[PDB]
């Protein structure tokens, strides 16, 4: 009757913390120091599309997004998704969180509309 | 230059500060159910003490169900989640996403629609 803990060992930790990049609701772009991507989670890789890991993120963002004078705090992907970005600075590079908010604009935009 | 592929331990670093900054909550439970890691963003929505305490504890105090629940649960200070729960190697892991905006945005749409 063996018990086990993500905190067991660095080994584990990795692989849970891994587990949670790979499913959360979030895109995560992990770049090196030089903003290369060097690692995308899945909803990263879905939201942009695009090749993302190798490819310098100034590049990406050329292919990736669609600003639109509307986008206030978030920005526009060629799709239409009104995204927002959280980016924050790594050790080894920088971090960026990627969360869809078309669904919440849309909402707040229908009740806009039939306020009218 | 440096990467965080470059060691196992930059590896886990990145990870945790995804962890740490994430506007999702993350509850890591071991294989008996306790909570053995809590991120900032699980620990503010449920706002109860979690690390070391038995999952299933933590649900008699955090949570606090409402008929009207649909896809969502209720926290006890009024709060609307959405947990999505999943089996890890080493126990399981729980995905808890705000959706409190989301449900008062759409019922304020089906109360304009009823007019």
């Amino acid at each position: 009757q063996e018990q086990h803990s993500h905190l067991d060992s660095l080994e584990d930790q990795v692989e849970r913390y891994k587990q949670v990049l790979d499913v959360m609701p979030a895109g995560v772009i992990l770049l090196d120091t030089q903003g290369i991507v060097r690692e995308a989670n899945p909803e990263a890789q879905r939201l942009l599309d695009v090749p993302l890991v190798g490819e310098k993120w100034y590049s990406v963002i050329q292919i990736a997004f669609a600003p639109r004078d509307d986008d206030g705090h978030e920005i526009s992907l060629r799709n239409g998704r009104k995204v927002r970005l959280a980016i924050s600075a790594s050790t080894t590079g920088q971090l960026i969180l990627i969360t869809d908010l078309t669904e919440t604009r849309l909402l707040q935009s229908r009740i806009s509309d039939l306020q009218r």
